């Protein structure tokens, strides 16, 4: 049995690949899921390090990789506040001039496979004209691919308001701004289960498409920091089989406004979560253990369907 085809007809499989999972995980990306995304090889100082120069090798073969086994392919990410080359910042429209010809070159050089774009990413938080005219160079760019606005703790009441403010504004400046990306960084603690019904809904009265963009599951809570467990305990694994069961449930609610779920990860053995906050840590967040196997949230997601 196959995640994707179980929800097709709900909303996209989707998982985050680098160069290296693209490769150690082929197998379980061409079976499980339909959509893929670069994990760090399209975001910009990965794209072009210097002004005029453009490294595309890294995000050319997650890319393929894509096209050669029917994998639907998200953009992420073209504008970003914390990975911002240095030299971008060495005038106002300078800058706009540099976005432009930035969101040009790499929205440009996949075009036809990068159906989407996190336009913008995490830009509330925890001035905002860039915002418009980046969705404007990039609806310029590629006038076909559907433009999101991407960001976490997204079902937090206050960041929640700050970013339906931030899009309804967008929206009235006119902003070719097409969908909301909800990133779905969550864990056991937090946030629950009415808290991301009730974001999904406020997400959903501003008239546009919702993607859970890099969906995971930590086992622990931001504050836990240990780094002694190799190993998730059995409340912990039935704890998130639950979480996600209900998620998906919910997911499947909403299926007429989210169109594709992404996951941060095609398995447990390479996780961002591994290395933050804490470095050299082990956490377990995805469907799929360090071999590639189901786990039992797995088995439960399925069950929902
Ligand atoms: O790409 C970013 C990723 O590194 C992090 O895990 O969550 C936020 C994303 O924008």
């Amino acid at each position: 049995l196959k995640l994707w085809e179980v929800f097709k007809d709900d909303f996209d499989i989707g998982a985050a690949v680098n160069v290296r999972t693209v490769d150690s995980a082929a197998e379980l990306l061409r079976a499980q899921y339909n959509s893929i995304t670069a994990e760090n090889e399209m975001k910009p100082i990965n794209t072009q390090p210097s002004e005029g120069v453009f490294t595309f090798e890294q995000a050319d073969k997650i890319a393929d990789f894509a096209a050669k086994h029917g994998k639907k392919l998200r953009g992420h990410t073209l504008v970003w506040h914390n990975q911002t080359p240095d030299w971008f910042f060495e005038g106002k429209e300078t800058l706009l001039r540099r976005m432009r010809d930035h969101i040009h070159a790499v929205a440009g050089r996949y075009k036809g496979r990068t159906y989407c774009w996190d336009v913008v990413n995490e830009a509330v938080a925890d001035g905002p004209e860039f915002i418009v005219r980046a969705f404007e160079y990039a609806h310029e760019a590629d006038p076909d691919a559907l433009l999101f606005y991407n960001d976490y703790n997204e079902c937090n009441p206050a960041k929640r308001d700050k970013i339906i403010r931030l899009v309804k504004w967008l929206k009235e400046q006119g902003a070719p701004i097409h969908g909301i990306g909800m990133q779905g960084h969550y864990n056991l603690a937090s946030p629950s289960i009415a808290e991301v019904r009730e974001a999904i809904e406020k997400y959903a009265e501003l008239g546009l498409v919702i993607h859970v963009t890099e969906l995971d599951m930590s086992v622990y809570a931001w504050d836990d920091r240990r780094t002694d467990l190799l190993e998730p305990t059995a409340e912990m694994v039935e704890r998130q089989a639950e979480l996600y069961e209900q998620l998906f449930s919910l997911y499947r609610e909403y299926r007429d406004v989210i169109r594709s779920v992404t996951f941060w990860g095609a398995a447990d053995d390479y996780t961002w979560l591994s290395y933050f906050p804490v470095r050299g840590r082990r956490n377990w967040p995805l469907l799929f253990d360090a071999q590639h196997r189901p786990k039992e949230a797995f088995r439960r997601v399925v069950r929902t369907a």
